[PDB]
């Protein structure tokens, strides 16, 4: 059915049509808090806000905020964590939030630098020898391993609590082919990716949600979490048809405004979800195939 409307939507070229009527349905929310003068550094586009009703709160007394919202899908039983990428002052922040929300992986969809600008902070380290310590949050981050393949690299993080000495292993999946503002380069090597994910328990109900983000933490990070809840309600009751895309993007932008930020992201949004909906059905075999294609051997 997804596919019908796909071709019938290429049919006609009217996804740029398609994608301003999703815009003009998507929920409004106040922003209250994200635009107190206090915490005008504290957020990265200016455009670009929390709602109040889903931002996630920091367990300090001093000041709660940050600019990430809990994707929370009800009907999928899937939770996700987006936020924007960490600013030079509040890597902190985000290594708090990481903690306490009990997050056992974290999703970088972008590199440091794009387009030649910095989109976000460099806030995990790179050198086993080299750990990094957040002052303000009392927290410890050193890097035990990374598995760098051709478009992504897994680490392997260790995040500590310096008030209790208490220590979690984070998993830290980065995309780095995915241009700004663009879509993967096949749906194949994207959704290697989303599997290797998957695979780590990172997206499992025993952990905390899983943090999502690029530089905003709403384009390329929606467009991946849309496909995970897609081919997971598809997968619930295995009937692929009963699963409204557009629908399930707008339950989304109840609790993080611009989900998907281009019509054609939308469009690789339907491609990854009809794609995996071979492995979702029974073809097993695909997900190999999705590893050839995706060529990740350097
Ligand atoms: C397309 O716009 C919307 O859907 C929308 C809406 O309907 C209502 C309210 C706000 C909206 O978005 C504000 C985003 C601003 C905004 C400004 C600068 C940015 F670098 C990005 C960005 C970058 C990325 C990436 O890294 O891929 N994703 O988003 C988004």
């Amino acid at each position: 059915e997804m596919e019908k409307e796909f071709e019938q939507i290429d049919k006609s070229g009217s996804w740029a049509a398609i994608y301003q009527d999703i815009r003009h349905e998507a929920s409004d929310f106040p922003c209250r808090v994200a635009k107190l003068p206090k915490n005008k550094n504290r957020n990265r586009y200016r455009d670009v806000s929390p709602f109040d009703h889903s931002r996630i709160k920091l367990h300090q007394e001093d000041n709660d905020y940050i600019n990430a919202s809990l994707i929370k899908m009800e009907e999928a039983q899937r939770s996700y964590i987006l936020t924007q990428g960490p600013l030079p002052n509040t890597c902190g922040h985000f290594w708090e939030m990481v903690w306490e929300q009990k997050s056992r992986g974290v999703v970088m969809l972008n590199r440091v630098m794009e387009k030649g600008s910095l989109k976000c902070a460099q806030y995990w380290p790179q050198k086993e020898e080299k750990e990094m310590i957040f002052e303000d949050t009392n927290l410890k981050l050193t890097l035990i391993s990374e598995d760098i393949k051709s478009y992504y690299t897994v680490r392997q993080l260790e995040l500590e609590n310096l008030t209790t000495q208490e220590t979690r292993e984070i998993l830290h999946f980065h995309y780095t082919t995915w241009p700004d503002f663009g879509v993967p380069e096949s749906p194949a090597s994207f959704l290697n990716f989303l599997f290797k994910v998957r695979e780590s328990g990172s997206l499992s109900p025993e952990h905390g949600p899983v943090v999502v983000h690029c530089s905003a933490g709403i384009g390329r990070s929606g467009t991946f979490c849309l496909a995970d809840t897609c081919l997971l309600l598809m997968d619930k009751r295995k009937d692929p048809s009963s699963v409204d895309i557009k629908k399930v993007l707008l339950e989304m932008r109840k609790f993080r405004m611009g989900l998907i930020q281009t019509a054609d992201q939308l469009r690789f949004s339907y491609l990854a979800v009809i794609e995996g909906a071979k492995f979702i059905m029974g073809d097993s075999s695909v997900q190999d195939q999705w590893k050839e294609l995706s060529h990740e051997d350097l």
